[PDB]
């Protein structure tokens, strides 16, 4: 095959927010990654006539955009003609963002090929790490270049002693990775009890895939709740993680021992679908404090086959 990204001619290319939150103070349209908001690439195209069957061509997505939902991208994408047949077969590679399709026969079926495309697509939450912030999010397909900024707000709410995000979903066994924080404003407890009960979902002890990482500089909390942990101190075996219901329930005294704390912390999560059926479920977090129970929660849903997540207190 031949890189035909000359030959084949994208237009009327946008990314929507769906549903997109206006902001009541300044009338924008924001991307609320974490109350339920995807966004979404469309473009139509037409394909040279000498283009043919096993010839390629690629979507380069930019630093702030990638393809699917809170659900992570399939690493195989198919491209849909109108009539329903396989165009192009995709393989996505994560560590250049880019989607390189091959045409299919069909490709060769018909002169002046034409069609259109809608793709669900996110933020790409290691990059746009900061709440209120217009990222320009970028597209070529072919040699076409897109791109418009999307004001991103995951909600990360500093003030909060526990706060909780869906870092991601994963693709292959649609289990949810999740981010807590835990005292983002530095105050000093003598109790800390933090709790986390699943409904539709259990947690897998024997993975070792329950972590917890002490925080040494207050930017390790990015808002996007994917944190770079290779850069994080692991201090998991300091803890004592009971596990209760049926692995559905962790409580862990994040106290240690210790009988006062300022110490803040991240703590990542795997909870797996109970089945094959459906992964809706929900996720509460507890922290009891010397005075105060905190609780945050999280929710999904799923639209039309994109992975939509919700958060609140
Ligand atoms: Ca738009």
């Amino acid at each position: 095959g031949t890189n035909v990204n000359d030959k084949v001619h994208f237009s009327n290319i946008d990314i929507a927010i769906d549903k997109g939150h206006v902001n009541q103070t300044t009338g924008k349209t924001e991307f609320w990654a974490t109350s339920s908001d995807v966004l979404k690439l469309k473009a139509n195209y037409t394909i040279d006539d000498s283009v043919k069957e096993g010839d390629t061509f690629t979507f380069k997505y930019g630093q702030y955009f990638r393809p699917g939902s809170v659900r992570l991208p399939s690493q195989t994408q198919n491209l849909y003609n109108a009539q329903g047949n396989i165009i192009a077969k995709g393989i996505y590679d994560s560590t250049t963002n880019t989607t390189t399709y091959t045409f299919t026969n069909y490709v060769d079926q018909y002169t002046n090929v034409r069609g259109s495309f809608e793709q669900v697509a996110f933020a790409k939450r290691k990059n746009a790490t900061t709440d209120k912030t217009a990222y320009k999010m970028e597209v070529t397909l072919g040699n076409d270049t897109y791109s418009e900024e999307i004001i991103v707000d995951y909600g990360n709410k500093k003030a909060q002693p526990l706060i909780s995000s869906t870092n991601y979903i994963n693709n292959e066994d649609l289990s949810r990775n999740m981010t807590a924080y835990v005292n983002q404003p530095k105050n000093t407890y003598t109790k800390q009890t933090f709790v986390t009960n699943l409904t539709g979902y259990k947690f897998n002890p024997n993975a070792k895939n329950f972590k917890i990482y002490e925080v040494t500089d207050q930017n390790q909390f990015v808002d996007s709740f994917t944190p770079d942990t290779s850069k994080l101190k692991d201090v998991t075996d300091q803890f004592d993680v009971i596990y209760s219901n049926d692995n559905k329930t962790a409580t862990v005294d994040l106290m240690k021992g210790q009988t006062s704390s300022n110490k803040q912390y991240i703590i990542q999560q795997v909870a797996y679908p109970d089945n094959s059926s459906t992964d809706n479920g929900k996720i509460d977090y507890t922290l009891d404090t010397d005075k105060t129970k905190y609780s945050w929660s999280n929710s999904y849903s799923n639209v039309n086959g994109s992975s939509t997540a919700n958060g609140d207190q």
